[PDB]
């Protein structure tokens, strides 16, 4: 009944309100500021949806995404200051399943999560 | 870029409310059921505004509002179930910044908090 949701996010701020509001929605959730620790838990934790940044400071999240993609099918919401028209098609095309570009209002980013956990 | 707001309430059903609107909102939340934490969220967390309620178990809400004026200048919204004119002008004398009397419209306290966090 309770979704996992795992957070790929390095800046303080954006982890701390994520992770706050997904709590506060019955969500478990777990952080990580890495995409090493990314696939670490995609594998260890068994989410049910991954939220992630693209400017992550130990890989891109484009080719994080890519090769999460060549070993899962789970949705991905890419979520990134990364405003440029050509991030986004990259990153559809790399399978993900929505993009929001950061700033966002939280009330889309949770209508877009709830979208993606009701396929 | 992020807004922070500190909540003072003991009711558990107004806490969970205010929290999951301010948050669903995208303002980070702390939240506090007595005037001590309080006053230790308002000097570790250091939020942009502070909602309290008057109604606290530990201290009179209109005291704690009188100190924490007097070492501070953070936008405190009162929302409290107490109705009468007298504590609404004891509680902007004391100064805070606005009243909101319980039961209130969650869109007017929202527009409220709006109001105090980007003053124009
Ligand atoms: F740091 Be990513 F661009 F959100
Ligand atoms: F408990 Be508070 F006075 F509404
Ligand atoms: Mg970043
Ligand atoms: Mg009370």
């Amino acid at each position: 009944m309770i979704r996992k949701i795992l957070i790929v996010e390095d800046e303080p701020q954006i982890k701390k309100l994520l992770e706050k509001t997904f709590l506060v929605l019955g969500y478990d959730v777990e952080i990580v500021a890495t995409a090493g620790n990314a696939t670490k838990l995609l594998g260890e934790y068994q989410p049910d949806v991954v939220i992630l940044d693209l400017g992550l400071p130990d890989q891109d999240g484009q080719e994080w995404l890519k090769s999460a993609r060549s070993h899962s099918e789970i949705p991905i919401i890419v979520v990134s200051a990364r405003n440029d028209t050509e991030e986004v098609v990259k990153a559809l095309d790399n399978g993900a399943n929505d993009y929001i570009k950061k700033p966002f209002d939280m009330p889309e980013l949770i209508a877009r999560v709830k979208r993606q956990l009701n396929p």
